[PDB]
């Protein structure tokens, strides 16, 4: 068969990290959470917790 629906999500967890530091440096970062995209900046800090702990597959 396959695989149906995917998000995509090229970006590294570091940058993520400041975006929650600064978000005034990141308006318009949009991620895909869970089928949907969120801004970054709209998420609560606990929802934020939930996406940085997600594995972020790197190259190899």
């Amino acid at each position: 068969e396959g695989g149906q629906h995917l998000n995509v999500n090229v970006l590294r967890r570091e940058t993520l990290e400041d975006a929650v530091k600064h978000p005034e440096k990141y308006p318009q970062l949009t991620i895909r959470v869970s089928g949907y995209a969120v801004r970054f900046n709209s998420l609560t800090p606990e929802q934020q917790r939930d996406v940085i702990a997600r594995t972020f597959t790197e190259s190899l």
